[PDB]
């Protein structure tokens, strides 16, 4: 429907992934970086919704996984330090979101 919106979503997704990976490599991240990631997360989520307004079952899966990853991140917003356990459970989920989005491409 709108390729411009799809590519905005993609580019935002890429940037979420980069600071995610960047943040993974540090025991403590500045609030600036943590906030960039999460503002970007908010905008990929928003652009994804905008597109719902491939197959329906694949979009459904991706959407459900997005919500789960976003809800997971919100819990991490309350923590000055997120542990390996938390950080890796979030990474695993986020990986499934990326995969399913790429499966639609
Ligand atoms: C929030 C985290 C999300 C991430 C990291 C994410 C990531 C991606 C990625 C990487 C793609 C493939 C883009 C490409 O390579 O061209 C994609 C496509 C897509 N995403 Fe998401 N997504 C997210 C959330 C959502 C949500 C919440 C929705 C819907 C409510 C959504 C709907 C879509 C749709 C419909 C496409 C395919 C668009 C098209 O084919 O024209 N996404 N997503
Ligand atoms: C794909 C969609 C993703 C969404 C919607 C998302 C969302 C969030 C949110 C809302 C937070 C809370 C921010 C904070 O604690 O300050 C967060 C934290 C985090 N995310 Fe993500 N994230 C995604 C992908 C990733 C990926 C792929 C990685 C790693 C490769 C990652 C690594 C992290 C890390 C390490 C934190 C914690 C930062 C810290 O404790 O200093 N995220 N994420
Ligand atoms: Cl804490």
């Amino acid at each position: 429907g709108s390729p411009e919106l799809r590519e905005k979503h993609r580019a935002l997704a890429e940037q979420v992934y980069a600071d995610g990976q960047e943040m993974l490599k540090n025991t403590s991240n500045s609030p600036e970086l943590r906030e960039k990631h999460r503002a970007l997360a908010e905008q990929v989520y928003a652009t994804g919704q905008e597109m719902l307004k491939p197959s329906p079952e694949l979009r459904e899966k991706h959407r459900a996984l997005a919500e789960q990853v976003y809800a997971t991140g919100q819990e991490m917003l309350k923590n000055t330090s997120n542990s390996p356990e938390l950080r890796e459970k979030h990474r695993a989920l986020a990986e499934q979101v990326y995969a399913t989005g790429q499966e639609m491409l």
